[PDB]
C-alpha cells in the first residue's frame, strides 16, 4: 500500500501503481454509452490513463484539459479519463469536450481496475474512489511513464509524461 | 434471479427483493457528505427504499418528487433515494431537496446492499445498476411492501406503497 494526501491529510491507496518497464495488465471499462471499453481496443496506440477522484466536481480546471489536448497533438495516442463516476455523470467532462481521442471510462463495475493499477482509495470519506495518477502505456503494452500524485488535489507531472509521450 | 425490463428488453437482476414478510437486512450506504449511513440510524421510524438505476438521468419526472412529498407527510417515515451514482451527482436529483425526511444514498462503494435487496442488475448494458424498486420498511424492520418495477423507465406503484404507510 501507497501513501497519499486529501486536504493534506493521509490517505491510504491499495497495492502499488505499476512501474515503467513492467507490462500494464488488461482491463474492461465503460464508456458514456454503457459498452464496455478493453485495453485491447487500442492496441498499436500509445496511451495515457488520466485517473481521478472525481471527473463530476462542477470546476473546469484549465490544466486538465490543456494536458488532455497536448497529449493527443501528439500521433498515435489516446487519452482515457478514467474514474468511478458513473457514466451519466461523465458524459459531460469538460477536459474531453471537442478533443478527439480523448474517452471518459468509468470503473463502476469494474473495482477491479483500482486494484490492479494500485489507485484503489482505501480509506476514509474518498473510500471507493481512484487516487489522482497518470499512467504512460506504449504500443506493445508495456508501461513507460507513472506517477501516483502526493496531494490528490494538485496536478500530476504532466511535463513528464508529455516528455515520455514524445520520446 | 429474476427478470424485468428496459425498453421492452429483458434484464436479469440478481437474487430476489424481499417480499412482505421479509426480514430487513441491515445496510451502510454513502451520504452527501461521504458520511456512513445505516439502517440502523433510523430505529423507530417506517422507512421508504426508493431505489433507481440512476438518479442523473437529465429528465426529473413529475411523479418522482410527488411520492417523496406524499410519503414524508406521513408521520414517522424518511424516504431513501437509493442508487449507484456517486454522491457528486446525486446534487442533480430534483426529488430530495427542500423535503425533510428526504435523503439521498449512493451504493458506490457498497455493491452488496444491491445483492442483499434482490436489485441488482446482472446483465445488459445496466449491469451493476440498481432495478427501479420500492422497499417498505415497518418500526420492527420488517418488510411490510416491495415492488420490483417490471418495466425500469416506468413509475413504480406509489399508490399502493402509500396506502401501507398509513395502514
Amino acid at each position: 500500500s501507497q501513501t497519499v494526501h486529501f486536504q493534506g491529510n493521509p490517505v491510504t491507496v491499495a497495492n502499488s501503481i505499476p512501474q515503467a518497464g513492467s507490462k500494464a495488465q488488461t482491463f474492461t471499462l465503460v464508456a458514456k454509452d454503457l459498452s464496455d471499453v478493453t485495453l485491447g481496443q487500442f492496441a498499436g496506440k500509445r496511451k495515457v490513463l488520466n485517473i481521478f477522484p472525481s471527473i463530476d466536481t462542477g470546476v473546469c480546471a484549465a490544466s486538465v484539459r490543456k494536458f488532455n489536448q497536448l497529449a493527443t497533438e501528439i500521433d498515435n495516442t489516446v487519452v482515457l479519463c478514467i474514474s468511478a463516476d458513473l457514466p451519466f455523470a461523465q458524459s459531460r467532462f469538460c477536459g474531453a469536450e471537442g478533443l478527439n481521442n480523448v474517452i471518459t471510462l468509468s470503473t463502476f463495475r469494474n473495482a477491479e481496475f483500482l486494484q490492479a493499477y494500485g489507485v484503489a482509495i482505501a480509506d476514509g470519506p474518498l473510500k471507493g474512489l481512484a487516487a489522482r495518477a497518470v499512467v504512460v502505456i506504449d504500443e506493445n503494452d508495456n508501461v513507460i511513464f507513472s506517477q501516483l500524485v502526493d496531494e490528490i488535489t494538485t496536478e500530476p507531472d504532466y511535463e513528464a509524461a508529455l516528455a515520455v509521450l514524445k520520446a
